Order: C-alpha cells, then structure tokens, then sequence
C-alpha cells in the first residue's frame, strides 16, 4: 500500500455535497515483448505515414496510445486522432489546473491530514522519475472515446511519461453534479 493507493482511496468518490470529485492514478510499464511490442510497431508506422502534438512528441505518442489501449483495450484508438487530442504540458501548467479545479479536494485533504499536491508529486516521482518526464493532457472530442465523461462539470486526463523506463502514469480527475431536475 503506497502513496498512490492512498491518494486513490481518498479520491474515490469524494463527495462534497452538490458536486462529487473522482480521481484516479494508474501506472503502466510498456512491455517490450508480445502484443505491446507489435502494437508499438504498428503505431510507429502509422505516425510516419501521416508525417495537438508537435513532432518532438512523436515517440512519446507511441507510448501514450499504448497506455490508452492498456486502459481500454476494446476501443479503437488511433495514432493520428490522438496526435490531435494530446497536448503537451509542463508541470507548471498542470499545477495551475490542479490549483484551480482540485481546490476543494486539496482543501479537504489538508483538513484530513496535516499538501495533497505535494503528496502527489512525491508519489509520481517515486514511480516515474518526475523531473525527467514529459507531460500530456488527453482531450478527446469524440463521443465514443472512453476518456470522455459525459455530463461532467469538468474532466481531465493527464499522462506522465518516462522515456527511459517506457513507463506512464495516467492521472484522471473529474467532477460530477449530484443534482436532480
């Protein structure tokens, strides 16, 4: 039972009255054998034919789409559409988002313990060496995409990728309205 398991339990259906906050960290090490390997190659080909993400992320992209497939393997992810829906970020741009939307969450957490953000950082750093990571948000517009939560007040899907380890932590967090009419 690690800090991620901690954060995750805390963020499992945090209920704050009218809106309910959900959050989820999942880590994935991309295998270099079997289906992961073949899939990776497929993606790498698709990307090259086609040659918003810049090209600096053409490799990162391969590994992000594997992590999608890992999370929802029955869904058709596509290298080109993801190229469209992934956006590169910085820790700082992530920090602002955490500050502005996960405010009630951080607050409840400090009331509970004696920062949620600091904890998160430490937890991520342990699993993917954070200062060496690349950061991405996934914002699909497609109706079907399973990273799209419909009727949500907001939703984010972040990804922390480590190139050396071929390792990705995905952080999803969203807000739901508990109202009735």
């Amino acid at each position: 039972y690690t800090p991620l398991d901690r954060i995750n339990d805390f963020l499992d259906h945090l209920n704050l009255g009218e809106r309910t906050i959900k959050g989820c960290l999942e880590a994935y090490s991309c295998k270099h054998t079997g289906t992961d390997k073949r899939l990776s190659i497929s993606l790498e080909h698709e990307i090259l034919d086609y040659l918003l993400l810049s090209r600096s992320s053409r490799k990162a992209l391969i590994y992000l789409v594997l992590t999608l497939y890992h999370m929802y393997p029955d869904y058709d992810f596509s290298a080109v559409k993801a190229h469209q829906f992934f956006t590169e970020e910085s820790w700082n741009t992530f920090k602002q988002i955490f500050e502005t939307y996960m405010f009630e969450a951080s607050k409840e957490w400090s009331e509970t313990y004696g920062s949620l953000l600091e904890t998160l950082y430490k937890a991520l750093d342990e699993v993917v060496k954070l200062p060496e990571c690349e950061i991405y948000s996934y914002n699909p517009d497609s109706d079907s995409d399973p990273f799209l939560e419909k009727g949500a007040i907001w939703s984010f899907n972040f990804f922390f990728y480590n190139r050396k380890l071929k390792r990705v932590v995905s952080f999803r967090f969203s807000c739901l309205s508990n109202l009735v009419a």
